[PDB]
């Protein structure tokens, strides 16, 4: 199985143009890039932890979890980074779990 690899870019972007909420909602946001706007705010959380929101919760390392044990484990998978990434993943994509 390749990987269906995204950077932290990716992440980072997203919460950033949160920044923008000003003039962006956020499902503008989400239907810009063409992301899910509950996977969206999930990043939003993550990263934008720091902020009027709770006393002090390690929300960051929680999701980062799947992250963490795919770095972790086996430097193998980085050479799978390599492949093209699958953009039509996009018009398939419908609501299914």
């Amino acid at each position: 199985m390749p990987t269906k690899t995204y950077s932290e870019e990716f992440k980072r972007d997203a919460v950033a143009l949160y920044e923008n909420s000003d003039g962006a909602s956020l499902q503008q946001i989400a239907n810009d890039l063409g992301i899910n706007r509950v996977t969206l705010k999930n990043w939003i959380i993550k990263y934008g932890s720091n902020h009027n929101v709770q006393g002090t919760t390690p929300s960051a390392a929680v999701s980062e979890a799947e992250q963490i044990r795919q770095l972790k484990k086996e430097n193998a998978l980085q050479r799978a980074r390599t492949r093209h990434p699958a953009e039509s993943c996009l018009e398939h994509h419908h609501h299914h779990h």
